[PDB]
């Protein structure tokens, strides 16, 4: 109890490879090297985050406008 880390977590299975727009996303942030192949993550309004690679393409336009999420407590 209270040993491991609740948030953060590891990579995901289904990333945001689709054409997810900014209307659904709020912020993006790179993850650890657990992915072992460009690990990226995002933030949505639903009250959660989304997994991604890093330089997929649609991330650039998202990160070009948005930036690395501040703090580390949701």
């Amino acid at each position: 109890s209270k040993s491991m880390q609740v948030p953060f977590s590891r990579c995901c299975f289904s990333f945001a490879e689709q054409e997810i727009p900014l209307r659904a996303i709020l912020c993006y942030r790179n993850t650890s090297s657990i992915c072992s192949n460009e690990g990226l993550i995002f933030k949505l309004k639903r009250g959660k985050e989304a997994c991604a690679l890093d330089t997929v393409g649609w991330v650039q336009r998202h990160r070009k406008m948005l930036r690395h999420c501040p703090s580390k407590r949701k």
